[PDB]
């Protein structure tokens, strides 16, 4: 059974929290979902090393999500970023520009599509 | 000359623009500041500068994917890091940045809005 690490804004804001729950619920079909500040950081870094794939929802700007992505790229992890363009935001150049189409992927989606997007990525992975 | 890479929110919000310019100015005293095609060019140019950099300085008060990402890449390259956070903002700093501190290779310092130059001074003559 493969490991999935999911990334989503917390102190950047909990606006998309309910959408994170849907993503996590869907990911459970595709693997085990892995996901006092030092302990938080070390436990997360531990789980990040274990993960076979990293999935982030990057619509809500977040330091932690970005940092997780950064450590994940350096660890050679396959990454999927999901961004909602209809949110009115322009995605961070550093995230969007990291997309190489294989190891680092960034997918634009509509709020109601999230499940079908996840299925599409994993049915190809 | 010594190279400094500076990180600050752009697409996460420009609330702290002025404070970055203040930081950049002071950093110029301690070395060359590398940070003054599309997004792919921006990422590639920035990774190149990050690799060259001797030290990484980030203002982490405004939440930002890019800043976090840069800090993540920087840790993995083994760069010395300094994060500055402003508790006056009312925000609670991300656990992942605050928890990433080891007090030498990765420092996270709290500051008040008039202390920014004096905080930067402290780090560089202890560097
Ligand atoms: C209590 N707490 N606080 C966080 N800020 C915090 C951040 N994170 C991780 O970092 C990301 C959120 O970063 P922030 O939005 O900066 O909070 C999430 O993807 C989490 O995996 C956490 N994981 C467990 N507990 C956490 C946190
Ligand atoms: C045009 N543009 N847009 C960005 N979002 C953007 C982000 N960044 C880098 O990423 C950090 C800001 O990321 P975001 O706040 O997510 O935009 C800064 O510290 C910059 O070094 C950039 N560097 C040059 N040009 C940029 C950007």
């Amino acid at each position: 059974r493969r490991s999935v690490y999911f990334c989503g804004s917390i102190r950047g804001g909990r606006e998309d929290q309910a959408l994170y729950a849907r993503i996590v619920s869907r990911l459970r079909r595709y693997g085990k979902v892995l996901t006092g500040d030092q302990f938080i950081h070390e436990q997360n870094l531990n789980w990040l090393q274990q993960a076979d794939v990293v999935v982030a929802e990057v619509t809500q700007p977040s330091l932690g999500v970005g940092y997780e992505l950064g450590r994940a790229v350096a660890l050679g992890k396959p990454i999927l970023c999901l961004f909602r363009p209809q949110s009115g935001r322009v995605l961070s150049a550093m995230i969007r520009g990291a997309a190489d189409g294989s190891r680092f992927q960034v997918w634009d989606y509509a709020e109601g599509e999230v499940e079908t997007m996840l299925d599409r990525y994993f049915e190809a992975y």
